[PDB]
């Protein structure tokens, strides 16, 4: 029987919320992605016996264990943990503010969070509703057993009910890197990382490579070399990485698949043997351009590209379909790839691990268990680890000799340069190049302030701005 071989590469990333002088973190969602998806998600290993890989940024590794040890000051979570008669009214207006904003999504579909939100003003009973609501919104897969009689209570919830539930969210987050050293240690998932603070890996080594497929765009003058700070990110993440699991890491996801030929070449002489990228960026780079494939960039490491399309279906449409449809999707998409070709393809399905849940509903926990147990059973369907994929014997494969630079979108740079916005903060990281004193420059390097900076109406702009600034102008000082 001839196979499709099937990777699953979940990314987990946040950039770092912490803001250097106050030592507070400016909005929540290391918290609230950790305790929902975090520990969840490779949690899934436990009841089904497939393979799927993890990666883990350094930035996000660091932030969870100061959760979990209890040093992490969140000025959101101490809005929630308050009794409402001490709330400040600026603590009121962000909760009301987070509930707005979340209120559409299915994991916030809580009939009593309608009903406050349609009322003028909050007395203390109904403030501790939209607080522990709030919480609830974000339960895990494997915490909605332990606290069904809190959700399906629903609300008239007490303080000692909300301090419950944050004593249990900090266990599960207590336990999440656990949880990677054991799948890591079982052989069920392979797990990686990326350059230490999420940056634009291919920028750094060479600003002029956005015009490889933007030749028409305006940069900043890049008088100051980056190249000695994206070795120090991969350096720094095989340390980090070394620190967690005990090992040197072998594979690395590339920052927004942001390849480039001399990226390329830093990963391999980092000794990383095996990355990812997105098969605009194989389109772009070779005719004939099978994204089913093991590559070989150069002879030197290998390279597998992402199907996009179905890396997109989960993370961007499989929220508005039923489970059941969406599952019968996949699979028949698989099977058409799978006699469309002579060989044993390997399809890599590679996307954030954490955002699309909260869309779908019941925080994509129907899909997910519909989709592990029915990819279980097809027979003609193997799930890898990275590790076996890198080394499969019986798979195609091609060399290829160079790249387009860009990333997964597009195949270009244009979200986080090329317009006026965007250019001046990169015209500030350059300046604060000139003069930096520490590795705070490494923070502002990361791709999240970039991809913010412009969007006027995207949630919490001025926090990101706020926390740029800051490590930018920490790194001076």
């Amino acid at each position: 029987m001839k196979k499709l071989f099937l990777v699953f590469w979940w990314h987990m990333h946040q950039p770092l919320y912490r803001e250097p002088y106050t030592g507070e973190y400016l909005l929540p969602w290391t918290f609230f992605h950790a305790v929902k998806d975090y520990y969840d998600m490779p949690a899934y290993l436990k009841d089904f016996e497939i393979k799927l890989n993890f990666n883990l940024t350094p930035v996000l590794i660091d932030q969870i264990q100061e959760y979990a040890q209890g040093k992490a000051k969140d000025v959101f979570l101490e809005a929630i943990r308050k009794d409402p008669d001490d709330l400040e009214k600026e603590e009121v207006e962000k909760l009301i503010e987070f509930t707005k904003l979340n209120y559409e999504k299915p994991i916030y579909r809580f009939e009593r969070i309608r009903e406050l939100m349609n009322k003028e003003k909050l007395n203390r009973e109904e403030l501790l509703d939209l607080q522990t609501l709030n919480l609830l919104a974000w339960c895990g897969r494997t915490l909605r057993k332990d606290l069904k009689d809190l959700l399906n209570k629903g609300r008239n919830y007490t303080q000692e009910e909300k301090e419950y539930v944050l004593n249990k969210y900090f266990e599960i987050i207590k336990k999440t890197l656990s949880i990677y050293r054991e799948i890591k240690e079982e052989g069920k998932g392979s797990v990686s990382t990326s350059p230490y603070y999420h940056p634009l890996i291919p920028i750094l080594l060479n600003p002029n490579c956005v015009y490889e497929t933007t030749p028409n765009v305006k940069i900043p003058d890049f008088a100051v070399s980056f190249r000695e700070d994206a070795s120090k990110h991969v350096e720094l993440a095989k340390e980090k990485y070394f620190e967690i699991f005990g090992e040197h890491p072998v594979y690395m996801w590339p920052p927004e698949a942001s390849v480039s030929n001399e990226a390329l070449e830093l990963y391999y002489e980092k000794g990383i043997n095996m990355l990812a990228t997105d098969e605009v960026i194989l389109k772009n780079s070779v005719e004939r351009a099978s994204p089913y494939l093991r590559y070989y960039f150069r002879e030197l490491i290998s390279v597998f590209f992402r199907d996009k399309t179905l890396s997109d279906l989960i993370g961007f449409s499989y929220h508005a379909w039923n489970a059941e449809d969406a599952v019968r999707d996949f699979i028949g998409r698989l099977k058409k790839i799978h006699e469309s070709v002579d060989f044993q393809p390997v399809v890599f399905v590679v996307l954030d691990g954490e955002n699309c849940w909260e869309y779908y509903e019941e925080n994509g926990i129907p899909f997910l268990e519909k989709l592990y147990s029915t990819l279980e059973k097809e027979e003609w369907i193997e799930t890898l680890t990275l590790e076996e994929a890198m080394r499969k014997e019986d798979v195609k494969t091609e060399v290829i000799e160079s790249v387009k630079a860009g990333t997964w979108f597009d195949g270009n740079f244009l979200k986080w340069i090329g317009n006026k916005e965007k250019n001046e903060y990169w015209k500030i990281l350059i300046e604060a190049k000139k003069k930096a004193k520490n590795d705070y420059i490494l923070v502002a390097e990361g791709s999240d302030w970039f991809w913010w900076q412009g969007e006027e109406k995207a949630p919490f702009v001025e926090v990101f701005d706020k926390l740029f600034r800051s490590f930018v102008r920490r790194a001076q000082e």
